[PDB]
């Protein structure tokens, strides 16, 4: 579901 990408005091993750 897009939205994605390590950023230091936050992570995102979806792969989709």
């Amino acid at each position: 579901g897009s939205r994605g990408f390590r950023f230091x005091p936050k992570i995102i993750r979806n792969e989709r």
